[PDB]
């Protein structure tokens, strides 16, 4: 497939906060929950992804939280 979409600065899944860039799905950017979710089964042994870091569209401005 290639008609669809092209590349968003957000989660390619959410589209709300991407922080992850994984080379094998054609640098397609992530988040840390969708991206846990299923990169986290398949072969992403090659998968390899990188710290993204977007025109701080949807960041935060807080610690840790849990919950
Ligand atoms: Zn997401
Ligand atoms: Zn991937």
């Amino acid at each position: 497939g290639s008609s669809g979409s092209s590349g968003l600065p957000w989660c390619c899944i959410c589209n709300e906060d991407a922080t992850l860039r994984c080379a094998g799905c054609d640098g397609d950017l992530y988040c840390a929950r969708c991206f846990r979710e299923g990169h986290d089964n398949f072969d992403l042994k090659e998968h390899q992804t990188s710290p993204y870091h977007p025109r701080r569209p949807c960041q935060e401005h807080s610690g840790p939280s849990s919950g």
